[PDB]
């Protein structure tokens, strides 16, 4: 189990060839696994620090990888936002945190980084194509304990707006308040989401302003329209293009007839710019001169990196789980493909094959696969059994309530077949499945997680 500090998921082609070699000759699995926190993992490491440090990479400290929207519609905004994600990352590097701390830099209208699963969030605010500040959202966290109503997933709370110059002092202030006010006794209550609920958002906020040496201004408008990656070619700035490759489960391995790993090595060798690991476990070959599109595209196409999948598969995600995770209760990564094969059939059957439902499977309640922010979330309870949650939304600002408990795939399928059926026929124009289950009364919404997540 090795993981890199790779703020924003940006990794160079030189660094890629380095992790490609190691994965292939120094691990049991021989794969590169892209995670949903924009970094990679090796599985079955049989020194890695030298191999990493040589290409200017390092393994992480309760601070996890700082995320940054990978492919903003306003392509010019990435450079600055990424610069800030990298600054915050080095600035937060070693104080001890009671529990781990997760941070992101979001570029609206995209919430691909899933900000509500994190402790500290900086929503970029730009004027005239220039970043002028950030709206600070604090307190997200998805981890729960089965049957423990004292634990809960919570969404981030808005603190206010801050000029760009106050970024680092604000980041440090949230970290330190949390550290000092974190529950000293129990670790399962040491998360920021718990502290906020204990002391209150305004109380925590006031302390943060006090320590930062600032006063938050009112939140500046921002909205999100989605969380998915922009699969395929999208036009960037100047004459450059970005090809985002869909990688199922983010598992990069050479499969028979689908040399995904070799393909990425090949592309890495001729690629101008760099790669960007997305929060959806995909990979962006970034900054391809228009003149190179055909080269890059030929390789990706031949390697099976560009095989078309349904929009459903592109918006589905699962955590690692078995065989490498020790906390795994049920399959996640290894269950998703055939499970989505079934969901695909179901989407076809109802005439919604062009639609998608943000569907996630987390191997255990720790919540790594972010099922607690999905429209349809599966939380492993035991081998082959999951709790089925429903009612989240496409943009990821609502926690889905438990709908069915400790059920098997055949039972999960039967339930979705019926629900998807009702959605395909009764939904309003452009209405997502999640919002639909809530509107149709299939599931009560979770309006205040700390108080109404559990029935
Ligand atoms: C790889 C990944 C899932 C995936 O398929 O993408 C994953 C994998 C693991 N996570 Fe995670 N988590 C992953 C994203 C997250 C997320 C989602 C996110 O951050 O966007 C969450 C939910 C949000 C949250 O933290 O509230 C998450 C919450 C946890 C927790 C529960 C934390 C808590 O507050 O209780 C644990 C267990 C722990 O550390 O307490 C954990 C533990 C683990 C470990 C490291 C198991 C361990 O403790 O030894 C898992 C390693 C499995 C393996 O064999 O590789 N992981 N984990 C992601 C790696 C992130 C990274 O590179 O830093
Ligand atoms: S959610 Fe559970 S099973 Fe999945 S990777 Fe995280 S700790 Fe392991
Ligand atoms: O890697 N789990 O936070
Ligand atoms: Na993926």
């Amino acid at each position: 189990l090795l993981r890199c500090r790779l703020p924003g998921g940006v990794i160079t082609t030189k660094q890629w060839q380095a992790i490609d070699k190691f994965a292939g000759e120094n691990t049991i699995y021989g794969s590169i696994r892209l995670t949903n926190r924009q970094t990679f993992q090796f599985h079955g490491i049989l020194p890695v620090h030298q191999m990493l440090h040589s290409v200017g990479l390092d393994a992480l400290d309760m601070n996890r990888n700082v995320l940054c929207t990978s492919n903003p519609y306003e392509s010019q905004l990435h450079a600055e936002a990424y610069e800030w994600a990298k600054k915050i990352s080095e600035h937060l590097l070693p104080t001890y945190l009671p529990r781990k701390f997760k941070t992101t830099v979001v570029i609206p209208p995209q919430n691909d980084i899933d900000l509500h699963a994190n402790d500290m969030n900086f929503v970029a605010i730009a004027e005239n194509g220039k970043l002028v500040g950030f709206n600070l959202l604090v307190g997200g966290g998805l981890s729960i304990e089965h049957g423990n109503k004292k634990t809960y997933a919570r969404t981030a709370s808005e603190f206010g707006y801050l000029p760009l110059e106050h970024t680092l002092a604000v980041a440090e202030a949230v970290v330190t308040t949390q550290r000092d006010w974190g529950n000293r006794t129990d670790r399962k209550n040491a998360k920021t989401k718990y502290t906020l609920e204990r002391v209150g958002v305004e109380t925590f906020k006031a302390e943060v302003e006090r320590r930062a040496g600032i006063k938050f201004e009112p939140i500046r408008p921002y909205e999100f329209t989605g969380r998915g990656d922009r699969i395929g070619w999208v036009k960037g700035i100047d004459d450059n293009w970005h090809l985002t490759l869909f990688i199922e489960n983010g598992r990069i391995l050479d499969y028979p007839a689908r040399p995904l790993k070799t393909g990425l090595l090949e592309i890495a060798k001729i690629h101008k710019g760099d790669f960007r690991i997305t929060a959806n476990q995909n990979l962006i070959i970034a900054g391809v001169p228009e003149s190179e599109k055909a080269k890059i595209e030929k390789i990706a196409k031949e390697s099976g990196l560009m095989n078309a999948v349904t929009p459903q598969r592109e918006n589905s995600m699962a955590c690692v789980s078995f065989p490498t995770c020790p906390l795994a209760m049920a399959e996640a990564e290894r269950f998703l493909p055939s499970f989505i094969d079934n969901i695909d059939n179901l989407m076809a059957k109802h005439g919604v094959s062009d639609e998608h439902i943000v569907m996630r499977v987390t191997g255990c309640p720790n919540g790594c696969g972010r099922a607690m922010l999905a429209e349809v979330g599966l939380v492993g309870k035991a081998p082959g059994r999951y709790n089925l949650h429903l009612g989240g939304n496409r943009i990821g600002t609502r926690i889905p309530r438990m709908y069915k408990e400790n059920i098997t795939e055949p039972e999960i399928l039967a339930s979705l077949d019926e629900l998807i059926g009702r959605w395909a026929k009764e939904r309003e124009a452009g209405e997502g499945f999640g919002d639909f289950t809530v509107r149709a009364g299939i599931i009560r919404p979770v309006l205040d997680p700390a108080r109404d997540l559990w029935d």
